[PDB]
């Protein structure tokens, strides 16, 4: 509910870098909290924005929006002062209903945090090897330990094939009815021609079943939709990319996003 200074450790490939995000206050025009570093020039600032949207007459859902930027400073050979040659965005969005409790919300946040540490994405984010690749990705049953509210749940996502039409992968639960699978899709498809950038997309589809006396057959409710999208350009090194992925994992364990996700409190 109240902003503080957020400190994230073991960031990067080596897990030795550390980031301190000083809060820069809550913009009340669009209700977006903002956190940045201290670098005394606004261009060279790693910015993190968190916003929580109430359900409206149009939206009719809860929606949490997390964006993060990471500019890169060059020498600027002719000039004296350094400029921003490129920046690496990353955007996370969540979707929930009012009937969705916190434990489903806390499940998604912890599953997403453990998913970024998984060997599938660190091949997909750093090396840019898509899941849709005989020799690019392992494409094996990913086990996600210690997720949940108390961190005592474990998830195994079985690879239910790769769709070549959209290029996306699919990592589903090992359940029976196809409407009840907790299917996670990773799309590392990289259109470098029209977008001139690299897009990585993950959807933690996390459906929920609660039905009785409906002819003794369960029905999907809410579905706990979640989405993550990365944006990198050419010439961006993988350590710049691995810096983004690792600090995204650190924010999902951060107390500023615990109450923002679980209790849905906008941290003013």
């Amino acid at each position: 509910a109240k902003l503080e200074t957020v400190t994230l450790g073991n960031i990067g490939k080596d897990g030795k870098q550390t980031l301190v995000l000083n809060p820069r206050g809550v913009n009340p025009t669009n209700g977006v909290a903002s956190l940045s570093q201290a670098g005394a020039v606004p261009a060279l600032e790693k910015r993190v924005t968190v916003s929580v949207s109430q359900p409206s007459r149009n939206r009719k859902n809860y929606k949490v929006q997390v964006k993060i930027q990471n500019p890169t400073a060059c020498t600027a050979n002719g000039s004296c002062d350094p400029s921003v040659t490129r920046q690496a965005y990353a955007d996370v969005t969540f979707s929930f209903t009012q009937y969705s409790t916190d434990e489903e919300r806390a499940f998604v946040r912890t599953e997403l945090a453990a998913l970024l540490a998984s060997p599938l994405l660190i091949d997909a984010i750093d090396q840019l090897n898509p899941a849709y690749a005989y020799g690019g990705a392992k494409l094996e049953t990913v086990t996600l330990g210690n997720i949940g509210k108390d961190g005592k749940q474990t998830l195994v996502l079985n690879p239910r094939g790769v769709n070549p039409t959209n290029g996306v992968a699919s990592l589903s639960q090992a359940g029976a009815v196809p409407a009840l699978e907790k299917r996670v899709t990773v799309s590392v498809s990289q259109p470098s021609r029209n977008r001139k950038n690299y897009k990585v997309q993950v959807k933690i589809q996390n459906p929920t079943a609660c039905t009785a006396n409906g002819s003794c057959d369960p029905s999907v409710t809410r579905q706990a939709y979640a989405d993550v999208t990365f944006s990198f350009t050419q010439y961006s090194t993988d350590e710049e990319r691995a810096f983004v992925r690792t600090e995204l994992a650190a924010l999902l364990a951060s107390p500023l996003l615990i109450d923002a996700i679980d209790q849905l409190n906008p941290a003013y």
